[PDB]
C-alpha cells in the first residue's frame, strides 16, 4: 500500500517532467525512500527526472538526488498494486552432497515445513499437519521421494474430522542449481607469483625523412595454460550456469579459463590448452631515428580455495482435498474435490505456478484462472499473506567449494622508451628455439599500418 | 560489444526510437541480459528488433517474439572503447602502514600504471635516469601519511630539463567496507532451541463469529554479540550507510552497523529491540482457540570477512611537454604543472578520469584533459588497458571472530477452536520467569483491526 515500490516504476522519454497514460512522476520523498533500488535500475552516468524540477543520477554519480532537469522522467503508476510480497534476504545453504543440502531446506521447520504448510492451508488445503498436534505445519514427517522429498503429516494412530485421514502432501521436487559467476569469492591464495622467464628487446628504426607513425607492431604467440580444480562435495555433479564465463582473475595471473555451460560443474575439472595471444603498440618515432622496444614474458600460477553460490529452484506440489466452505480455488468447489497444483519455487515459468504473478495479479478479474488470493486476504488480513507468501518465496542459495590451481605463460605490454636518433622496421631478435624450450610457439613481430 | 551503460529505453511507439539511437537485437539483448532486465519492472515488457520483446525480472527476463509500443535501443555510433572493469586487486590484511606500502610499492599494479598516465597526458620525464622505460627506478618516499613515486635522480641524465622528474604523490587515503562482499568460514557453532511455550486462549462470548481483532505480542530481546579485528587497518574503515549484520545458519540477529564509525570501535556489546508478532483469527460462535507462542534462544560464532575498498588521491606534479600534452588548452610554454585525480567512487569531474573519458567525444564536457587527444596519440587499445589498471579496483580483507547470543519468539499460531464448557485472552506471562530467560517487557493484546 503507502510505500513506493521501486519494482512498479516505469521510464518515459516523454520530456521534462512527463509520463505516459497512467503514470505520474516520482518526487524527491518517495525517491528517497527507495533510493538504492531506483539508482540500481539506472544507467553509469543516467540521469532522470523526479516531480517538480528535480532529478536522480546514475550508480557513477554516487545516486545522487538534487535540483536539475532531464529529458526522460521516472514514473509511478496512478493505480499501483499495494501490498507486494516482499522478499527476504537469501537463505545460504553451506556446500555439501546434493541429499545433504536438500535435507538442511526441506526439514527446516521455521523457514519451509511451516511456511509452506500455511501456504497450503491458506489455499484451503484440508489437514497440513499430523495427528501429534492442533497446529498447522507441526508433526511433518519429510520423506525421501526420488531426487525430491515429500511432506505429510504422520498419520499414525485415529484423528478426529472428516476424512482426517486424507493428509494434504506437500511435494517438493524437479530441483536444480544454477551457479551464479559474480558470486565468486576466494580464499588466502595458496601459492602466487609471477617469474620474468624472458625478455625480448631490440629496436624499432624509421628510416624516411618524415615521421612515421599509424603502424601497429604486434607480437603473435602461443603457451599452455594448465589449471585444474576440485569439488569438496557431490551436489556439484548438478550445478550448471546459464551461461559460459571466463574464469575469475586472481593476482596477477592471466588466465583464459572457459568453464562451459549447460555442462555439469563437476565435469569441468581442468585441463591444458596453448592460447594464441598476441600484444601491440602503436609507436611515433621521429624522421630518421630509432626507439628502444621490450617485451617481458611472464609465468605465474596461483592456487587457492573458491566458492561460488549456486540458486536453487523446486517445484512445489500440494496435493489433498479442498476444504468445505473454505476454498481459494477461484471456482471455489464445495464437493470437497482431490486436488493437485505445483508452483515454481524460482525462475518463472508461467503464470499458473507463478505465486508472485497471481499475487500481484489479484486485482484483475480476467487474470484469477487459478488461485483467488483475495480470498486468502478477506480470510486472513494482507500482512499475515505477505509474511507467509514471503516465507515460502525466499531465495535460497547453495555453496559451491573446492581448490583452484592454474599456471599459464603470458607477455606483458609492448614497451618502447625515448626515441634515439643516428646518421618502420624491427631489429628485435626472436630466438625461435629458446622461445620454444621456453613454452613460447609461434612467436611473431609484425608491422602492420594503422 | 553491446555497452549496457549506453542502453536507453524509449517510450515513442512499436520499434521506434530517439535520435541517432537503433533497437536492440534479439541476440545482443541475450548478451546483456542481466544488465536490461535489472533496469526493469517486475513485469515490465519491452521491445526489441523486428517484433521481439524482453521481459523483467519477474518474468525471468524471457525473450520471445511479442509486441512492444517502449523499446530498448543502442547508439548508431556508440562511444567506443569503455574503460574495461578489472577484478579486483586484493591486498593482505595488516596494519594501515602494510597495506599502503604493499600498494604503492607494486611495480605492476601501480607504478607502471600511474607513471604511464602521467606520461600519456603529457608529464614530461616520468622515468629514473637508470632506464630508457616509463615507470622504471622510480623512488618512493614519504611526504606525511601521503606517498611520492618519482624517478630517481641520481647521477647524469639527458635532455632538455630532464632534472625535472615528475612526480605521483599519492594521499588522503580511505577505505569503505562492502557490506555484501559478506563471506564467513566454519559456522564454529550454531543452534536454535525451544526454550518455554507460552500458550492460552483466545475466547469468544458471542453468538457471531469473530473475525475483528488483532492479537499482538510485544517483547525486548537482548542480543549479546562480538567481533574481533584481526589488524590494524579496520581502525581506519567505516562503512557509507548502516547495515544489518548479514543473517547465518537460522540464528536471529538484531544486530547494525553505524556508518562513520572506525569497524574497530563497533566489537560488541548487549542490544535491545522491541519486536512484535501479531495475527488476526477467526473464533466461532461461543468458541475458545489455543494460541501458541514458542520462544527460542539461539548461539552462533564463526571467523568473518567483508572487503574494504581502497580510494586514495593520485596528484600528478610535473611540467607539461613541449610538441603535445593532454590539457584542453595544449599549451607549449613547458609550465610546472599541477593536477590531482580521485582514484575511488565519484566526486567531481575534474578529478574523475572515468567521467572525462566517457564524455571525451561532448565538447562541452572537455575542461581539462581531452582523452580524445592521448588516444590519436597512442591507439585506442593502449589507453583503455592503462586506464584500466589505473581504476583497477583495489580492496583489502577486513577478517576476524564474531559470536552471538539471541532470544527471540516465534510466530503466533492458533489452534483448532473447541466449544466453550469483543475477543477476549487467556493466557499467562510470568514477567519474572519470562525475564529469566531474556524476555522483558512482554504484552499480549487484543485490538480491533479497526485501529
Amino acid at each position: 500500500a503507502e510505500p513506493v515500490y521501486p519494482d512498479q516504476l516505469r521510464l518515459f522519454s516523454l520530456g521534462q517532467g512527463v509520463c505516459g497514460d497512467k503514470y505520474r512522476p516520482v518526487n524527491r520523498e518517495e525517491a528517497q525512500s527507495v533510493k538504492s533500488n531506483i539508482v540500481g535500475m539506472m544507467g553509469q552516468w543516467q540521469i532522470s527526472g523526479l516531480a517538480n524540477g528535480w532529478v536522480i543520477m546514475g550508480p557513477g554519480y554516487n545516486g545522487e538526488i538534487k535540483p536539475g532537469t532531464a529529458s526522460n522522467t521516472w514514473c509511478y503508476p496512478t493505480n499501483p498494486v499495494t501490498g507486494e510480497i516482499p522478499t527476504l534476504s537469501a537463505l545460504d545453504i553451506p556446500d555439501g552432497d546434493e541429499v545433504d543440502v536438500q535435507w538442511r531446506l526441506v526439514h527446516d521447520s521455521a523457514n519451509f515445513i511451516k511456511p509452506t504448510s500455511y501456504l497450503a492451508h491458506y489455499l484451503g488445503y484440508a489437514w497440513v499437519g499430523g495427528n501429534h498436534s492442533q497446529y498447522v505445519g507441526e508433526d511433518m514427517d519429510v520423506t525421501r521421494d526420488g531426487d525430491g522429498w515429500v511432506i505429510r503429516g504422520n498419520n499414525d494412530g485415529g484423528c478426529d474430522g472428516y476424512r482426517c485421514g486424507d493428509k494434504t502432501a506437500i511435494k517438493v521436487s524437479n530441483f536444480a542449481y544454477n551457479l551464479d559467476p559474480d558470486s565468486f569469492k576466494h580464499g588466502d591464495v595458496t601459492q602466487s607469483d609471477r617469474q620474468l622467464v624472458k625478455t625480448v628487446v631490440g629496436w624499432a628504426v624509421n628510416d624516411s625523412d618524415t615521421p612515421q607513425s599509424g603502424y601497429d607492431v604486434t607480437l603473435r604467440y602461443d603457451t599452455a595454460t594448465n589449471w585444474s580444480k576440485t569439488n569438496t562435495y557431490g551436489l556439484s555433479e548438478k550445478v550448471t550456469t546459464k551461461n559460459k564465463f571466463k574464469w575469475p582473475l586472481v593476482g596477477e595471473t592471466e588466465l583464459s579459463i572457459e568453464i562451459a555451460a549447460n555442462q555439469s560443474w563437476a565435469s569441468q575439472n581442468g585441463g591444458s590448452t596453448t592460447t594464441s595471444l598476441s600484444q601491440s603498440v602503436r609507436p611515433t618515432v621521429p624522421a630518421r631515428s630509432k626507439i628502444p622496444v621490450k617485451i617481458e614474458l611472464y609465468k605465474a600460477d596461483i592456487s587457492y580455495p573458491y566458492e561460488f553460490k549456486a540458486d536453487v529452484s523446486y517445484d512445489l506440489t500440494l496435493s489433498g482435498f479442498l476444504r468445505w466452505g473454505g476454498n481459494a480455488w477461484y471456482t471455489h468447489p464445495d464437493n470437497r474435490p482431490n486436488w493437485n497444483h505445483t508452483f515454481v519455487i524460482g525462475p518463472y515459468k508461467d503464470k499458473a505456478s507463478s505465486i508472485r504473478y497471481q499475487w500481484d495479479k489479484r486485482y484483475i478479474p480476467g487474470e484469477v484462472k487459478w488461485w483467488d488470493l483475495n480470498w486468502t486476504i478477506q480470510q486472513n488480513g494482507l500482512s499475515t499473506m505477505q509474511n507467509n507468501l514471503a516465507r515460502v518465496l525466499r531465495p535460497v542459495r547453495a555453496g559451491i567449494t573446492g581448490d583452484f590451481s592454474a599456471e599459464s605463460q603470458f607477455a606483458g605490454n609492448i614497451e618502447i622508451g625515448a626515441p634515439v636518433p643516428l646518421a618502420l622496421r624491427l631489429e628485435i631478435p626472436l630466438d625461435a628455439q629458446e622461445l620454444s624450450g621456453l613454452g613460447f610457439n609461434n612467436v611473431s613481430l609484425s608491422v602492420t599500418p594503422a
